[PDB]
């Protein structure tokens, strides 16, 4: 998260961690948000080979009486995800078991341009600088969609377009899979933006993806 300020810790309580593996690299990082007691919603792109869990984080390098490490069983990724436009870029994470509920993990239970909205995340805080040991909030601008129109790809229907160019706050690397929070409500998903982080970025427009997110959660 460029631009944004240290939590205060579980503040967030459906936030989470995701340490990806995959066969040919060292571990990737992505955030997503508890929606059941066994599913957390991510992006698409953080599928890979396995993934972990962390619930009730806040520095993520010490560990706390809070944390709930959890396995992930099975991946749910949009069957229509693309890796070129990137396209629906939305997956649901099953988790191996139901999830404590305590007061630093819970669930979040599932606008005109010109409203504010808020992404936190554990990513990059700078576009050099490594993801942060803490969350991260940051409070962004909702935009017309012409104001994504040179991400050639963009889809007003599919995507939401989030950040005042004339600032420089921002999601960043780290933070895909992140709720876009308007009102207290989740929607949008962290998806992708420009290489220098120069605003505004592409999020999912959760909304469109409601009834497959609802198949998903009744066939398992
Ligand atoms: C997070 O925790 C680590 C390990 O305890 C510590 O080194 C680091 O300074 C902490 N960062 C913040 C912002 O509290
Ligand atoms: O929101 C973003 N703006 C730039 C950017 C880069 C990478 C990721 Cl995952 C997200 C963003
Ligand atoms: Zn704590």
């Amino acid at each position: 998260i460029i631009g944004g300020t240290e939590c205060k810790p579980h503040s967030r309580p459906y936030m989470a961690y995701l340490e990806i593996v995959t066969s040919n690299g060292p571990s990737k990082f992505c955030g997503g948000f508890l929606i059941r007691r066994n599913f957390v919603l991510t992006a698409a792109h953080c599928a890979g080979r396995s993934i972990t869990v962390t619930l009730g984080a806040h520095n993520i390098t010490e560990e706390e009486d809070t944390w709930q490490k959890l396995e992930v069983i099975k991946q749910f990724r949009h069957p229509k995800y693309n890796t070129s436009t990137l396209h629906h870029d939305i997956m649901l994470l099953k988790l191996k078991e139901k999830a404590s509920l305590t007061l630093a993990v819970g669930t979040l239970p599932f606008v005109p341009p010109g409203r504010m909205c808020r992404v936190a995340g554990w990513g990059r805080t700078g576009v050099l600088k490594p993801g942060s040991d803490t969350l991260q909030e940051v409070k962004l601008r909702l935009m017309d969609p012409q104001a994504c129109s040179h991400f050639r790809d963009f889809d007003h229907n599919l995507q939401l377009c989030v950040g005042n160019p004339r600032k420089t706050k921002s999601a960043f690397k780290g933070d895909s899979g992140g709720p876009l929070l308007c009102a207290g409500a989740a929607q949008g998903i962290v998806s992708y933006g420009r290489s220098d982080a120069k605003p505004p970025a592409v999020f999912t427009r959760i909304s469109h993806y409601q009834p497959w997110i609802n198949q998903i959660l009744q066939a398992n």
